[PDB]
């Protein structure tokens, strides 16, 4: 585990993170998979985009197909038959999302999603699994805040608690370890849980407990005061939320990565994120349009066909144009990315966040 | 053009060419509906080694239109796909209608989309077709299911609709195939066979078949026909394209094949092996980290196990159907490059009792 800022433009960071299947370039987005996929790509699809990182959750890997059966495999990277770095989510905003489940000290009891039966999950459960899964990176479990603030500060202390738990059950190698901080909307709380998870020590630090609802200027708030108490020798990601126009105001106030389920979603909805902004391919202005989704994109679904094809697909319901809008997505999201960081290295990063953000109002 | 290159049996290898490329036979064509093949790219059916597929026309000319696939220059520009096309004229699509209103002068029906009255025939179809640019068209014909009056009057009314269609073909670059219709009855298959070949036309298909009756009745049937065509034009059974009677009809000199079946039951969780049909939602899947065959080289056979797909399945996620899809057609594509290996090679009859085996 090694990461370097090799230039800053303000607060943004042009980085390089070393992991055990590959080295990252930051500012990085990690498209989302679930259930051991990304939806409707396969990793040649997403090798191609130029992905260096994706992210997978585990809660749902952990009831389904188990640990045992990727163990069979020799890990995730082997099981869904992608070879470069995986980050692996702990699953506490899953977890901490279902109703009527049982949280104390020692963990938290809830019915699986998928069968209703009950399920025990704790730090060291999770870091168990996450172990057994192998990924490059893997988070402590977190109690993050479903809540008022005498929750969230329950939530908060509780967090770093399991947070210490988590690093002393987390023995293995090649494997990074990114704690979370929590706190809310409250500065207080973010500036403590901040200052107790840098006194455990971590690989880096993520961002937890944002962009799941709060006003946007709170989330930025949030971001700048956690920030200002995060190494900057360390990566700092952002959990959630992944909108272009979010990602460039948060890489400009000292962000590295980012995930969403934001592009692959949207795309399954029919909509492209081009460099104009969102194309609705279910419009009737695609109807007839011999236009590609983006003009300045080198994908597969752009360089050949036309916005009157795709919208036809969606007009049939053909499964087809979700495919092909999720690989123009995620194009989209990595050739974003390699744009920010070509802008850091040329200090022309403010003209392109104008840009981004003038067109995803 | 078409040339036989060499037989064995009465089983022929021979080459197309077509206008956006050649075609070596035996061949099965992976059939799209709606100006694609449901779940699959492009560049997938290329690396494939498809090299032509079938389009449906009955829902495009509907929805988008010929008039939408016409400001592409066509349906190869309209769908991204390069290679040969070759396009139904709708008769099965017809055949399978509710409620419809058949005579001399064309089928009226209600759309699948709208519920409107949609009027079809033999000239309407020909300038579908001709709009779309493909590089096989299929005459407009009337397809029975039926006692041997209804069957006569069907098979006597295609006739009239194939001179008609070929009246109306007014095109370059494209080639018309006749439809040889009769039911179960050798003499109005014959009579019927020999009409079309009165007319001539660049192919000759066998249609009517493996639509409900006894398969010894399909396999005879093609006999009867196949007696009655020439063996300088290629022969085309239409639908029902199952490896074992793919393998039946190859041996009594049938050399093109279509079905939705590979794809259609990937999307169901089936995978066509060179061991028959795998069922990846089956509970021995779920350990298993085998590919799904051994002897295949697709995409997902060189890179996932059966535990992972059959998770996808178990989680719902549409990539298990994907790369089922890829694999089936992969499968069929290579069954027929195996039939082409074989005839050359004098084995055919090796492949074909493995084939029947397994897809009995
Ligand atoms: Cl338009
Ligand atoms: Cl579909
Ligand atoms: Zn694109
Ligand atoms: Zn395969």
């Amino acid at each position: 585990m090694e990461f370097e800022v090799k230039k800053t433009f303000g607060k943004a960071r042009l980085g390089v993170m070393k992991l055990h299947h590959g080295a990252v370039e930051t500012p990085v987005f990690m498209p989302v998979g679930t259930n051991a996929s990304v939806k409707l790509l396969t990793p040649r699809d997403l090798e191609e985009a130029g992905a260096e990182i994706i992210l997978s959750n585990t809660f749902h890997l952990m009831l389904k197909p188990g640990v045992e059966i990727i163990k069979l495999h020799r890990g995730l990277h082997n099981f869904m038959g992608w070879k470069r770095p995986i980050l692996t989510d702990s699953g506490g905003f899953q977890v901490f999302s279902l109703p009527k489940i049982r949280i104390d000290d020692e963990g938290v009891v809830f019915r699986s999603p998928i069968d209703g039966s009950k399920v025990f999950l704790n730090p060291e459960i999770s870091m168990e699994v996450q172990i057994a899964l192998g990924s490059d990176i893997c988070m402590v479990f977190d109690h993050c805040p479903v809540a008022d603030y005498e929750e969230v500060k329950e939530a908060t202390e509780r967090t770093y608690r399991w947070a210490l738990r988590s690093k002393k059950a987390f023995k293995t190698e090649n494997q990074a370890l990114f704690g979370i901080v929590q706190g809310g909307i409250y500065p207080d709380l973010r500036r403590e849980s901040a200052l107790q998870l840098t006194s455990i020590g971590f690989d880096g630090y993520a961002i937890g407990g944002l962009s799941i609802g709060e006003e946007r200027s709170l989330t930025l708030e949030m971001t700048e005061v956690t920030v200002e108490f995060l190494p900057e020798d360390k990566p700092r990601y952002f959990m959630g939320g992944g909108s272009p126009e979010l990602i460039l105001e948060l890489v400009d106030r000292g962000v590295d990565m980012f995930d969403s389920v934001f592009p692959t979603r949207i795309a399954r909805h029919g909509t492209a994120l081009t460099w104009n902004g969102k194309l609705n391919l279910k419009a009737s202005y695609n109807k007839r349009s011999l236009e590609p989704v983006d003009e300045r994109c080198g994908c597969y679904t752009c360089k050949n066909f036309t916005r009157s094809y795709i919208h036809h697909l969606f007009d049939r319901g053909e499964v087809l144009g979700q495919i092909l809008l999720t690989i123009h997505n995620i194009n989209f999201m990595i050739s974003l990315m390699k744009e920010v960081r070509r802008s850091i290295e040329s200090g022309t990063f403010k003209e392109l966040k104008s840009k981004v953000v003038e067109v995803y109002s």
